[PDB]
């Protein structure tokens, strides 16, 4: 391990010689310490619009080093001891099996540096010495070795990030994760579809939907899940896999980490620290890697609970044979059983034997969220109340009677990240573009909240026609940004609601919004609207006036629609 990080400590220890030292009193118990240095909101056009949400601490609650160390002391800093031989042995051969089968139809390839540019498009990219850092650092991956690839506590160097994408970025770029190719995956479906993908496993034959969340998932990938997602590069040629190799081994199973620290009079320490397992969250390939060893993880807990596993095979997987049998017979049948999206996962089994297979399932270290270790796990009779991606998904009816399944949480998270502006000197153009983009991503998936549609209407009617939508308005990848166009929002519903969506049989288009449903008033109530409480009747009552107020503000000159009407 120190043989693998040393040029990177070295690399370190050297730009940062004069304020070097080692901290004798670090708090560091899982990590390797190596030393330390010496270290140097709101969207207002949102907030204008949204004033009953002042007073909600559930929106208003949503950098420091006081606040990295106490997330990291109690997040982060943590171990689980290794599984058992046979766990391990059980492991290898069900993500062997899954690889396999992955890879079927398609083969592994390095991504380009023109794919990158052109993903990274939609001006580091077009200097030349930044590829001359890259080529560099790359020689060094191909000789052995590596100087730069540093995460900081999970932000990284583009260029790392480059050589990650170039190395594994075909696991995204070709959809290896997709649900044609890996069955339980659900790559590239967008909230507008996954509904419907819970709905399809609700009618199969089996017990009740189990949607448990891993404590902290990252925190939890060993470095034995690291070993196994590894496999993928047997499938690579030589050159392919000596670049993925570097990659994996020196900034998977090996990374070094660079943190903040409070320390003497309001001064800042940064403290260098490395380990060998743990997933660097926000890597190019964390949520295709996370989605395999999860549906990985999902196939062992099928087989304990159908007793193809059994208690003395924790010890040391006697007769294999059994586990490659229940593989090809069964394993395609239960992967189709399966919503994984990166930790996420909802799982139908073919009955409730599944709610208490927790022998492996813990031995693995990915125990449960909010629940003793060993209490059965309670499952779902119902989809439409099954968690996943931080949603819940209902069955709501147009009003010629068509049904579609639509996306839905607790609003006032909607709202609250609505609120946040990512800049500092963000001009009333970046501000408005972004609010735009909330507005219209809500117009899009979150049509069905009252509030939300009237404070989208609002957005859309203080911000001039023509002004793009900019920023990002979810960090999930089932937020596919339909919504990011100056194009009508109405016509775009239609073309993601109706037309491209394969679970809209009668594909007549809908030709106003007040054909479009809301919840009924109890479920969006449920889900934390304010309708019927007086500040939300009274903004309601006032919209327009503050429309008028946000428009006097930008621009009374600009052109603008009224979607409020
Ligand atoms: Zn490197
Ligand atoms: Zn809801």
């Amino acid at each position: 391990h120190m043989k693998i990080i040393g040029n990177r400590i070295e690399r370190i220890r050297s730009e940062h010689a004069e304020t070097w030292f080692f901290d004798e009193n670090h708090p560091y118990r899982t990590w390797a310490y190596h030393g330390s240095y010496e270290a140097p909101l709101i969207n207002g056009v949102v907030r204008l619009l949204s004033k009953p949400w002042d007073v909600v601490t559930g929106v208003t609650g949503i950098t420091t080093p006081y606040g990295q160390q106490r997330v990291f002391k109690e997040k982060v800093d943590t171990r689980v001891p290794d599984p058992q031989e046979g766990t391990r042995q059980v492991m290898s051969m069900v993500s062997s099996w899954l690889w396999k089968e992955l890879g079927k139809h398609k083969r592994p390839r390095v991504c380009t540096k023109e794919e990158f540019i052109n993903k990274v498009r939609s001006e580091a990219v077009n200097d030349p010495r930044f590829w001359a850092l890259v080529d560099k650092e790359r020689e060094h991956h191909l000789r052995g070795e590596c100087q730069s690839c540093v995460y900081n506590m999970w932000y990284m160097w583009l260029g790392a990030r480059f050589l990650e994408f170039e190395a594994l970025g075909f696991l995204n770029e070709d959809h290896w994760m997709g649900r044609e190719n890996s069955g339980g995956g659900v790559e590239g479906l967008g909230l507008q579809r996954l509904g419907y993908v819970l709905e399809e496993m609700s009618r199969i034959p089996g017990g009740r939907m189990y949607a448990d969340d891993t404590a902290g998932w990252d925190t939890r990938i060993s470095r034995f899940d690291l070993e196994n997602e590894a496999l993928i590069t047997n499938q690579m040629e030589k050159g392919h896999r000596a670049l993925a190799l570097a990659i994996i081994k020196y900034t998977y199973q090996n990374k070094v980490v660079k943190v903040l620290r409070p320390a003497e009079k309001g001064k800042t320490v940064m403290d260098i620290i490395s380990r060998q397992d743990q997933r660097g969250s926000g890597q190019v390939v964390t949520y295709a890697l996370n989605t395999f060893t999860n549906l990985v993880v999902q196939l062992i807990r099928n087989m304990e609970a159908e007793e193809v596993l059994e208690m003395q095979d924790l010890w040391l997987l006697r007769r294999s044979e059994k586990v490659t049998n229940w593989l090809q017979s069964n394993g395609w049948d239960r992967l189709k059983r399966m919503a994984v999206s990166g930790d996420d996962c909802v799982v139908k089994p073919i009955d409730d034997r599944f709610a208490h297979a927790l022998r492996f399932l813990n031995d693995m270290g990915k125990v449960r969220k909010d629940t003793q270790e060993w209490k059965p796990s309670t499952g779902w009779d119902n989809w439409e109340e099954v968690p996943f991606c931080s949603h819940h998904f209902n069955k709501l009816h147009l009003k010629d009677g068509r049904s579609i399944v639509v996306p839905c949480r607790h609003q006032d998270e909607l709202i609250g990240r609505a609120r946040v502006s990512p800049g500092a000197g963000w001009s009333i153009r970046e501000t408005a573009c972004l609010a735009k983009s909330y507005a219209q991503m809500w117009q899009l998936l979150y049509f069905h909240r009252r509030d939300l549609r009237l404070m989208a209407n609002a957005i859309c009617s203080s911000v001039p026609v023509d002004w793009v939508p900019t920023g990002r308005t979810t960090w999930s990848i089932h937020g596919k940004g339909e919504w990011m166009t100056t194009e009508d929002m109405l016509v775009v519903w239609n073309r993601v609601w109706i037309e491209e969506n394969d679970h809209m049989e009668d594909k007549t288009p809908v030709t106003k919004w007040t054909d479009i449903p809301y919840l009924g008033k109890r479920e969006d109530l449920w889900c934390g609207s304010l309708i019927g409480h007086r500040p939300r009747t009274t903004w309601a009552e006032n919209i327009k006036n503050t429309v008028n107020m946000v428009r006097r503000i930008i621009g009374d000159e600009e052109k603008y629609m009224d979607y409020l009407s």
